């Protein structure tokens, strides 16, 4: 069947470089193969003959240029793009709200950092707008106690409008593996919504308090152990609560997570997924290092519906505990239209249904995607925690959970990448624990890129190239070494040694990704995009199933790369348009 996908708008975009004007465009996942462009700068048609190249360079284009761009289909013109003005700098920048800090209980002193963020269209317009995380600088790691600040949720427009902020209160703790955020058309009226847990003092973004405002769940370790949970869905727009209900997995007893202090408890991860293979559904988890719970809701005409729960402790289902990354993924690995939840070492079923478990338990990255475009169907790249692991680095059928090829290392292989970077060997390679190789498993020279966290489509060929902390770097597979080609001086990653950008997704021009990026002290997030021509048009990336649910979980817990449906890179074929429609 078709997908739900979002309406979305040109994406036209002009950069301003010493070349002249950079304009870059989105082709449409409603869009034909047959379907040429043609450029205008102020109404004035700059293009001999219709371009199929979605970027295009104006040398006699100035700061003061707007820009519209008409499709020509089956032969007539369309009515023109949204208007696009010139941007002055490389980056657009969203100036923020910056929270006040405050004081814990404990008389800590906080002060707050921009963090995390998604995208959603709120208003329906076809452009996106930023759902930003703020982070208390006394957030903490599930292993640590201590008192947290508030988290608060903020949305703006592009232009800087701040149209709300949502304040989770007391009694949700600030930290990468608690508030997991979903920012999706759940109902599919064509407007975002935004669903997360909240609990008794979440205050939505009317001023509206959920529960029993003053209850307060904070023990003295700082950790909210008791009381109720619940799960909401808020207006994309406002931020006004829309629907709340009780939070399921359901805490039950602490210590039946696996630890009596709290940690294991509090180990969340979320997603969207097209369980009926036409339209959303959001899955909430909880648990990975031994319970584990996964339960899917509806929210459409209106309603919060639950689906089914999958629970390993549930007789039969025991093989479904211990497995989990900081981390999922969601794709049809299977090929029956429908979603199904890669959940690190194990996967679950459209159907709430455990699939396999490959045993080697936990670990902190995980990569979807046509790995080996040789191999019919998906692969799943994962590293593993546990030392005593039987491979420190797995590379799977996705379906089947049978293992490809895996390589022990014996310790804790903390980070794992997949991306094509070497035409040399079809598909994408993988690096971890410092080798890099082939998608067949074949280890290739010696050494690894400089970095292992995400890949990013960034210059004009169809390789990808390499994000971390404010840089952007391409591996030269010639002569085995990573080179610099973007270090974005003032702007800042996030989350310490993790050093994840606040976005990376294809949000506006062609189909290379934007990075979000905050400033240093969060007056603002920068929105890079390339001005590096291509030849290549490819569908955005926002209307590829997988890369679009990608972009969903992004912030979730440790911060994973987004990856497409298909195999992209050199060598891949050309894509039929997706099969989808718009509310
Ligand atoms: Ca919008
Ligand atoms: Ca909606
Ligand atoms: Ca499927
Ligand atoms: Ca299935
Ligand atoms: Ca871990
Ligand atoms: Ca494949
Ligand atoms: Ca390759
Ligand atoms: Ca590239
Ligand atoms: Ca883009
Ligand atoms: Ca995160």
């Amino acid at each position: 069947a078709a997908r739900q996908m979002e309406a979305l708008n040109r994406g036209l975009v002009a950069v301003k470089t010493d070349g002249g004007i950079f304009v870059s465009w989105r082709f449409l996942g409603t869009e034909n193969a047959s379907v040429l462009f043609n450029v205008y700068r102020d109404g004035q048609k700059l293009n001999a003959a219709p371009v199929k190249t979605t970027n295009y360079v104006d040398k006699n284009g100035s700061a003061g240029s707007t820009y519209t761009v008409r499709a020509v289909v089956n032969g007539t013109e369309q009515p023109a793009s949204e208007k696009a003005s010139v941007w002055a700098q490389p980056y657009h920048s969203v100036p923020l709200d910056k929270p006040a800090g405050g004081t814990t209980p404990k008389g800590e002193s906080y002060t707050y950092s921009a963090n995390d963020a998604s995208v959603g269209d709120v208003d329906g317009d076809g452009q996106y707008e930023l759902i930003l995380k703020w982070d208390p600088s006394n957030s903490k790691d599930n292993s640590q106690d201590g008192y947290t600040g508030d988290v608060l949720i903020d949305a703006y427009k592009l232009d800087g409008t701040k149209l709300w902020r949502i304040n989770l209160g007391k009694n949700i703790r600030a930290g990468a593996h608690y508030t997991q955020f979903m920012v999706y058309d759940l109902d599919g009226d064509g407007k975002a919504e935004v669903a997360m847990k909240t609990a008794d003092g979440t205050k939505d973004g009317t001023g509206k308090v959920i529960g029993n405002a003053n209850a307060d769940y904070r023990n003295e370790q700082g950790r909210v152990l008791s009381g109720p949970e619940y799960l909401t869905v808020f207006q994309g727009s406002t931020g006004k609560e829309l629907v709340t209900a009780n939070f399921e997995p359901a805490r039950g007893n602490v210590s039946d997570w696996g630890d009596s202090y709290g940690n294991r408890v509090d180990r969340f991860l979320a997603g969207i997924a097209y369980l009926d293979g036409q339209r959303p559904s959001l899955i909430m988890t909880r648990g990975y290092y031994a319970k584990t719970m996964l339960v899917a809701y509806n929210f459409r005409d209106g309603k919060l519906s639950k689906l089914w729960t999958l629970d390993s402790s549930k007789s039969g289902n025991e093989a479904f505990a211990g497995q989990g990354n900081h981390n999922l993924s969601i794709a049809d690995v299977d090929g029956d239209g429908k979603d199904e939840i890669i959940f690190g070492s194990m996967a679950v079923d459209h159907d709430g249904k455990g699939m396999y478990s490959t045993g080697l338990g936990h670990g902190d990255a995980l990569h979807t995607g046509d790995l080996d475009p040789g191999r019919p169907g998906l692969e799943v790249f994962q590293v593993h925690e546990d030392k005593n692991a039987k491979y420190g680095l797995s590379f799977r059928d996705a379906a089947t959970g049978k293992i490809l090829w895996g390589v022990y290392a014996g310790k804790d292989v903390g980070r794992g990448m997949a991306a094509d970077i070497d035409p040399r060997y079809p598909g994408q390679e993988v690096w971890a624990n410092g080798s890099l190789y082939s998608a067949k498993g074949v280890k290739i020279g010696s050494g690894v890129p400089s970095s292992t966290n995400f890949g990013i489509w960034w210059d004009g060929d169809l390789l990808r190239e390499q994000l971390d902390s404010n840089r952007i770097d391409k591996w030269d597979y010639q002569n085995g070494v990573s080179k610099n080609m973007l270090t974005a001086s003032g702007a800042a990653a996030n989350n310490g040694t993790k050093a994840t950008p606040t976005l990376q997704a294809d949000l506006l021009g062609d189909w290379r990704e934007e990075v979000v990026w905050r400033t240093e002290d969060s007056s603002a997030l920068r929105i890079y995009t390339t001005t590096i021509p291509t030849e290549h048009r490819l569908y955005t990336l926002m209307h590829d199933p997988v890369y679009r649910l990608g972009i969903a979980w992004q912030n979730i817990a440790y911060n994973q790369p987004p990856h497409t449906s298909f195999f992209l890179g050199d060598g891949m074929a050309e894509q039929p348009k997706p099969n989808m429609y718009t509310p």
